[PDB]
């Protein structure tokens, strides 16, 4: 814990930043977007789409990037307009995107005919400008793949003496842009120890590297040229091995997250009556699969009787080369690979009563799989009807690269967690996923998160990021609860969500946002505050209208509770709690939703404080007498 540690992980998380930034920027000003945007000041996506005859999903990605980097902003009738910023790209060389494809590995090897002099001359006069984050994007492009290198090739970690093998044109190339980064003073400084020791940390953003120099074909031109799958079937828009080397060691301290659960589970007593498989859908290498059996045999009252209760852990992939690492890495442990999907929970289930396996005693896992499913698109169309009128943000691109309706994205969560819901046993579902964040929370802590390039990186290659609220919700709608004493959520302490680590259980209700729609049976429940009219109920559902919650069981409404959002959209209320007491268990239901509003609460984006807990708690907790109106 030093000093100058904060300063330096602002600096490696802008270089990502500008991995994925600097090509958007680049494409978007060749093409014409900010000169568009100067002739005519307010467009809407569907005109800047039409008039540059662009992907409009693509394009909504590149849109909400250069929002989050305060190049443009949205007025309230959703118009682009440029700001002061976005001036800058006209700082950015347009050769710079070259080294998206520059061979480092022959540089680094003399093998190269023509270096990187240009570029460290670049980076020592601070690419000819004063911001000091644009700098810093533009460091990004060249830092990325030549550190990764350097290390690849162990030229950083050699003791004492870096760079002294090299030829020496190579050896004042490097050492001058090392002194002048204040990596070297040759010897690694305090800043160039911590670039080198972190340097994996980039690897999944620079395995997008073929897709990001496409820019413009994403943009403008025809996206499916950019994921081809040939014969062999190889991804061509990212170097996978990199990316799978790179996120197994990001995905490391999540991992680890799940030894309370499991520790939790194992202990729960009678031991008969606890899981006998754990089947993991999407194993990988089954790395997780090996770390939670080697947690119940060590930590857990289940590994001790393993000899009279065994436990088989189960992977599932859709890969057979998947399937056979995971085989082999779960030598002398008793376990089962199979094949599946993650789309397909119905496939898996008969798979395994195929097996002779007990449905009702698996305990259902997976981690960072939900957003990488193939995009089924909704069949309920009067759900999602419904759900058109609500102010998601999610931000989705199909396979023509047009922008999937953030509403139609959502509705195809619902859909897909659905039919995991229908399987779910009383062991529950362990499931880690990774989201997205808002523009306007992007915006507000860009040293601090690395959403900018991820959430961009993401949607452009048709994953399905949410943000972790509609995550949540979208979970809830189906049954599936996310247990308290289980949830764990990075970054621990912004007011913002990029990771949650879940036990979900199935309950035999359902919370859902309130609509417009529900409002005549809302006036006719009890009300802790005195009975609120409907124009009290429109301007809050009009206000916020993905900030209310009710629960419903069996078709009929139990409890909701309302809420406002204050302050720079930083501090949530409970503003309204109504129940219907005619409801067998209504209290312990009302109850169950006043924690779900505070999980919620606490992925909500932006969110840093909620109010309003303990008040209203205490009425629904003493409720005859907190004397409720209408009861
Ligand atoms: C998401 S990455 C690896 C992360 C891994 N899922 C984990 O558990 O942390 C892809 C891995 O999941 C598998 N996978 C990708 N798509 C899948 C799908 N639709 N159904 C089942 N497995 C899938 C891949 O074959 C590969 O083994
Ligand atoms: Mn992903």
């Amino acid at each position: 814990n030093l000093y100058f540690q904060s300063n330096a992980l602002d600096k490696i998380n802008r270089y990502a930043h500008g991995f994925v930034a600097v090509p958007v920027i680049c494409a978007c000003s060749e093409a014409g977007v900010f000169e568009l945007l100067s002739q005519k000041k307010s467009l809407k996506l569907e005109e800047i789409v039409e008039h540059l005859a662009a992907n409009s999903g693509h394009l909504m990605v590149a849109m909400r990037l250069l929002e989050s980097l305060s190049f443009l902003y949205r007025s309230q009738a959703e118009e682009y307009i440029l700001t002061e910023q976005s001036q800058q790209h006209q700082i950015i060389p347009k050769a710079l995107m070259s080294l998206y494809k520059y061979p480092f590995e022959l540089y680094l090897k003399g093998e190269v005919e023509t270096g990187i002099s240009n570029w460290i001359n670049c980076s020592s006069r601070r690419w000819d400008t004063e911001n000091s984050l644009l700098s810093d994007l533009l460091d990004g492009v060249l830092l990325i793949p030549l550190l990764l290198e350097l290390k690849k090739q162990n030229l950083l970690d050699e003791s004492k003496k870096i760079f002294n093998t090299l030829t020496n044109s190579l050896k004042q190339e490097l050492s001058t842009l090392f002194i002048n980064l204040g990596w070297a003073e040759l010897y690694l400084t305090d800043i160039g120890r911590f670039m080198r020791d972190r340097s994996l940390n980039l690897g999944t953003t620079a395995s997008y590297a073929p897709m990001l120099l496409q820019m413009k074909e994403l943009l403008f031109g025809n996206p499916q040229r950019v994921f081809q799958r040939n014969k062999t079937e190889k991804e061509r828009h990212v170097n996978r091995t990199l990316n799978v080397v790179a996120s197994g060691f990001q995905h490391e301290k999540f991992f680890a997250d799940t030894d309370k659960i499991i520790i939790s589970i194992f202990n729960q007593q009678p031991i008969e009556e606890q899981p006998i498989y754990i089947v993991d859908m999407g194993c990988g290498d089954g790395t997780l699969l090996k770390r939670i059996y080697k947690i119940i045999k060590q930590f857990s009252a289940r590994g001790k009787v393993l000899t009279e209760y065994p436990i088989i852990m189960v992977g599932v992939d859709y890969n057979q080369e998947a399937l056979d690492v995971t085989d082999k890495n779960l030598v002398d442990i008793p376990h089962l690979v199979i094949p599946g999907d993650i789309g397909a929970p119905e496939k898996l289930l008969e798979q395994l009563k195929a097996q002779g396996i007990e449905p009702e005693k698996v305990l259902h896992i997976r981690s960072f799989l939900d957003h990488d499913r193939p995009f089924i698109a909704p069949k309920n169309t009067e759900i999602a009807q419904a759900r058109s009128q609500l102010d998601y943000q999610v931000v989705d691109v199909d396979r023509e690269g047009k922008l999937i309706p953030p509403h139609i994205a959502v509705q195809s969560l619902v859909e897909h967690l659905e039919r995991w819901s229908s399987i779910i046993t009383r062991h529950g579902l362990l499931l880690l996923e990774v989201h997205s964040l808002t523009p306007a929370v992007v915006k507000k802590y860009i040293d601090e998160s690395e959403s900018l390039h991820f959430d961009a990186y993401h949607a452009f290659s048709m994953q399905h990021l949410v943000e972790a609220d509609v995550f949540l919700m979208a979970a809830a709608e189906v049954g599936l609860f996310s247990r308290k004493e289980a949830f764990r959520k990075y970054p621990k302490t912004l007011p913002l969500t990029r990771i949650t680590v879940n036990h979900f259980e199935k309950r035999k209700y359902q919370i859902r946002y309130a609509t417009v729609n529900d409002i005549p049976n809302l006036l006719k429940c009890a009300t802790f505050n005195p009975p609120v009219n409907e124009p009290f109920f429109q301007v809050l559902l009009k206000q916020t209208p993905t900030a209310h919650l009710l629960l419903e069981y069996q078709g009929e409404l139990v409890a909701a509770i309302f809420t406002e959002t204050k302050n720079s959209n930083e501090v949530l209320g409970i503003r309204e709690f109504l129940v219907r007491t005619s409801v067998e268990n209504w209290q312990v239901l009302a109850k169950d939703l006043l924690e779900f509003v505070e999980q919620w609460g606490v992925v909500k984006p932006g969110i840093k404080e909620i109010e309003g807990l303990l008040k209203y708690h205490e009425a629904i907790s003493n409720f005859q007498k907190s004397k409720w109106y209408q009861s």
